[PDB]
């Protein structure tokens, strides 16, 4: 029964998920002055040309665009990673207002939203096994700011009417996630967690420095989604972000100077 409300939100999650107070929780504030350039990170490789999107789902917490992850089709490699990580889904976190919505922050700045491209390490065979390992997942995080429209997002925006409420899905084939990337792949990286329950400490985070721009109309449509199921009282799907957690004994590394 966790969620984002006053009585079931982030401050309550630790009761059912004690790892919420663990040693490598996400998100975090990225202090740009304290992050250290690491000249050894290897180049980062996003290989999405053969991606096969399948479906879009409103799961009651966000919406997921799901991919075929039964073969190496859309993979993330390089950067801080050893081995090959397959794209399983992407989703967003966003605010009720343009001045909040991101999970990570940059020098305490909040963005309007944050895109998470979720990948799992093929050495563990399936996603469910991967989330049980400290190097099971690699999540590419991309900030959204409100300005110019993002053309490659509009297909997502357009389908949201058909998945308004929890449990609804729609076909979503032939979507190209390359259309959601910024120009630069400069990034910060650190070891962390899932940002929702079960909050498992299985993620290598790779957060891009360059945001993407989306229009006010695009983010407005995200805010028309519902947390509730059909035929239940309407609760707008907004503010589905966890705030920054303690960094504890971690260092954030930068791929750039
Ligand atoms: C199952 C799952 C996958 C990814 C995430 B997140 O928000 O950390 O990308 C949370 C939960
Ligand atoms: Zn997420």
């Amino acid at each position: 029964h966790w969620g984002y409300g006053k009585h079931n939100g982030p401050e309550h999650w630790h009761k059912d998920f004690p790892i919420a107070k663990g040693e490598r929780q996400s998100p975090v504030d990225i202090d740009t002055h304290t992050a250290k350039y690491d000249p050894s990170l290897k180049p980062l490789s996003v290989s999405y040309d053969q991606a096969t999107s399948l479906r879009i789902l409103n799961n009651g917490h966000a919406f997921n665009v799901e991919f075929d992850d039964s073969q190496d089709k859309a993979v993330l490699k390089g950067g801080p990673l050893d081995g090959t990580y397959r794209l399983i889904q992407f989703h967003f976190h966003w605010g009720s207002l343009d001045g909040q919505g991101s999970e990570h922050t940059v020098d305490k700045k909040k963005y309007a939203a944050e895109l998470h491209l979720v990948h799992w390490n093929t050495k563990y065979g399936d996603f469910g096994k991967a989330v049980q390992q400290p190097d099971g997942l690699a999540v590419l995080g991309i900030f959204l700011k409100v300005g110019s429209a993002k053309p490659g997002l509009q297909k997502v925006v357009d389908v949201l009417d058909s998945i308004k409420t929890k449990g609804k899905s729609a076909d979503f084939t032939n979507f190209d996630p390359r259309g959601l990337l910024p120009e630069s792949l400069d990034y910060w990286t650190y070891p962390g967690s899932l940002t929702t329950p079960p909050l498992l400490e299985c993620v290598t985070w790779i957060v891009l420095k360059e945001p993407i721009s989306v229009s006010s109309e695009q983010v407005l449509k995200f805010r028309k989604l519902n947390f509730n199921g059909e035929g239940e009282p309407e609760e707008l799907m907004v503010d589905n972000w966890r705030p920054a957690q303690p960094l504890k004994n971690r260092q954030i590394k930068a791929s750039f100077k």
